[PDB]
């Protein structure tokens, strides 16, 4: 049954991050500034959000940022480096960033995610981007 017509609004917020690949070292640089407008899960209004990097399609080697408890607008400002991937390739890939809240009771509650082809972004130099964590889907029930 090929069906699916939904259009509900939600306050997932937006994620900020910088993109820039180096030629010499032939490595990728993904700096996750921070998050804002992140939804809560606990009664009081606290949650442990965390970004997850993925070089789609390939999902073998993946990276992620630390986890901040009771923090909806935490600042990661972390710097990662993916070695072993030539520009000519890294471009054919796509930058995947998902901000989920590490919870105990629930397995994993994905708030939102973002997809951006490294081929479109001027990897020639560091470039920032502001996207609104798309609705990765609610919690099945």
């Amino acid at each position: 049954g090929s069906s699916g017509s939904s259009g509900s609004r939600e306050n997932l917020g937006r994620i900020q991050f910088s993109v820039g690949y180096n030629f010499q070292e032939s490595t990728l640089t993904v700096k996750i500034m921070k998050a804002q407008e992140l939804p809560a899960k606990d009664f009081s209004g606290t949650s442990d959000p965390f970004v997850k990097i993925y070089l789609l399609p390939d999902k073998k080697h993946k990276l992620e940022t630390k986890v901040k408890r009771k923090n909806l607008n935490p600042h990661w400002n972390e710097t990662f480096l993916f070695e072993g991937f030539p520009y000519e390739k890294v471009v054919q890939r796509i930058l995947y960033l998902q901000v989920l809240d590490y919870d105990r009771f629930s397995r994993n509650d994905p708030i939102g995610e973002v997809s951006i082809p490294l081929n479109k972004v001027d990897l020639t130099q560091m470039q920032t981007f502001w996207k609104d964590l798309k609705p990765s889907g609610p919690s099945s029930g």
